[PDB]
C-alpha cells in the first residue's frame, strides 16, 4: 500500500502468535519492541536512541509478519516507548520512501 | 525520487542558509535537527524516544528545502546524536511509504 504520513504510520504486525500495533519507523536500523515473551534463545544487548541507551533482549531469524508481509529477522525487546518496524525488517517486506 | 532502506535515508536539507544531512524520519513525529544558532524567538520543548528525553527548542514556520522541495513548520533544535525529518515536514514535500 501507499501510506501518507499526516497520522503516524502504525501497522498491524503478528509476532509469536500474538496481534500487536507498531510504529514503521525508518529511522530505526533495528526493530525495537515493547516488553513480550518470546520463544527461544536470546542475548542481551544495548541500543542508543535519541535520549540515551537501553537494554534489550536481541532474538535473531524471528518470524513477524507486517500488515501482511512476511519477514523473518532479528527482533529487540525492551523499553522503549512504542513498538517500532526499523530498516531491518521493512527492507524485507520491500519498503521505499517515495516523493 | 525513491529511496530504498538498506542504508539510512540521509538526503542534504537547507536551513538558514546552511546545508546539512538530515533524515527522513516517519518515526519522528515533529523535525529535530542538531545544536544550531538560530535567530527567532522559540518555546522549550522536551521530545521522548528511546533511553528517555531531551530539552529541545521549539522554533515555528521555519523554511526548510528537503531535495529541493520547500517546506515550512515547526522545526525542534537541541542536542539529538543526528539531524532528524519528521512527519510534520514529510508531509509537506509528498513523502508515503510504499510496500
Ligand atoms: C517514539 C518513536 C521513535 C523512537 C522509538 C521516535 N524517534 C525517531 C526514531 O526514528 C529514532 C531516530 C534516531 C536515529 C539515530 C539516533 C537517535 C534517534 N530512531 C531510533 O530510535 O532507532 C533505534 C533503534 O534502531 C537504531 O537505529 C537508530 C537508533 C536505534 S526519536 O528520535 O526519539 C524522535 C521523537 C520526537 C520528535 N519530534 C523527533 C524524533
Amino acid at each position: 500500500p501507499q501510506i501518507t504520513l499526516w497520522k503516524r504510520p502504525l501497522v498491524t504486525i503478528k509476532i509469536g502468535g500474538q496481534l500487536k500495533e507498531a510504529l514503521l519507523d525508518t529511522g530505526a536500523d533495528d526493530t525495537v519492541l515493547e516488553e513480550m515473551n518470546l520463544p527461544g534463545r536470546w542475548k542481551p544487548k544495548m541500543i542508543g536512541g535519541i535520549g540515551g541507551f537501553i537494554k534489550v533482549r536481541q532474538y535473531d531469524q524471528i518470524l513477524i509478519e507486517i500488515c501482511g508481509h512476511k519477514a523473518i529477522g532479528t527482533v529487540l525487546v525492551g523499553p522503549t516507548p512504542i513498538n517500532i518496524i526499523g530498516r531491518n525488517l521493512l527492507t524485507q517486506i520491500g519498503c521505499t520512501l517515495n516523493f
